[PDB]
């Protein structure tokens, strides 16, 4: 099973594109997309952000990583329109090793949708995220 | 058993948060959030929205109130980029006494999703409800 | 208004609302209606927008038209941030004959939801596009 330090390095060096891996857990031909972020969304890795239980925190955060679903070690935007978070393996992965470590140090921390510069490492936000989104909410599928 | 006008006077007072009453019905510990406005959501209020028949009216206005889901007595924005309704009932109780008659006298009328003030009484329009209505639309649960 | 020839001349002549036809199939009385343009939407070709299963062709284009979700022949939005297309079918018959060998050899082509006009034949995005579709995202029937 390809990891996400497998697939990740492949994209940047043009073996694979990032529409052929699951963004979220690595996966090889992942039948859809993740709607913001340049990558795949397997089958499994889609069902998580559609099944959450809470959405949000008690203090208006997400309660997920936007890239992976996973809700342990979160980074948060303080961004009070976004409120977004990214996990610390996904910042690790995607864009690269220590970038976690930066990012909690940040005060304040803005996220990755918030950041002017749409692309650091393989984390690509899309050129046609907003249409994107509407395409994802289109399907029943 | 929470009336609306109990959960209104609580949140002017700061004895209980928007957030653990149903915007739409006034009812302790709702399990979900009002996307647009603070405020929860009880899982039958959210179940009105999921369940509306017709969306719209002959006139091209939304045939339901944006914070209860309810048809009877709508105010309709005037701004024909928007189209959307709040009912007198809302109105009188997370805004005040008197705001549906003013509303009525307003040359026209825009409504809270459209004027640039983000508060009225405790109709506080979320900071961050086109992120929160993607997570609203995101879910299946 | 039967075929769609007749639906966008009886619409075009002041003998029909584009909201009593179905803009994807010609049908009069549809029970729904298009989230982006001005037109109703039958049963049928609303659950083809629902039915999609890839959303994108393998270039990150929108693989079905934005009007009618069928086509085969389509033409794509030039704009990264869009990427949606539009059939020659609906291009001739909504807008009117020669517009799709016209938009064929425009360098680039920017699509109907992207020029500034709002209005070409029968063709006019709706004002309030973006409340619609949140409405159309609403509904879970
Ligand atoms: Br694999
Ligand atoms: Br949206
Ligand atoms: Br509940
Ligand atoms: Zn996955
Ligand atoms: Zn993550
Ligand atoms: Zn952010
Ligand atoms: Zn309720
Ligand atoms: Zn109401
Ligand atoms: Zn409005
Ligand atoms: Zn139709
Ligand atoms: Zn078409
Ligand atoms: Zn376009």
């Amino acid at each position: 099973d390809q990891s996400r330090e497998q697939m990740a390095s492949d994209v940047a060096n043009n073996k694979s594109s990032l529409e052929d891996g699951c963004l979220s857990c690595g996966r090889k031909n992942p039948v859809s997309f993740h709607p913001l972020f340049e990558g795949g969304l397997c089958q499994t890795c889609r069902d998580r952000f559609l099944e959450l239980f809470y959405m949000y925190d008690d203090d208006g955060y997400q309660s997920y990583c936007t890239v992976c679903c996973e809700g342990r070690e979160l980074l948060l935007c303080s961004n009070t329109s976004c409120c977004r978070c990214f996990c610390v393996e996904c910042l690790e992965v995607l864009v690269g090793t220590g970038t976690a470590a930066e990012a909690k140090l940040q005060e304040p921390w803005s996220c990755y949708m918030c950041l002017p510069q749409r692309c650091h490492g393989v984390l690509r936000r899309r050129k046609d995220w907003n249409v994107r989104l509407q395409a994802f909410f289109t399907s029943d599928t």
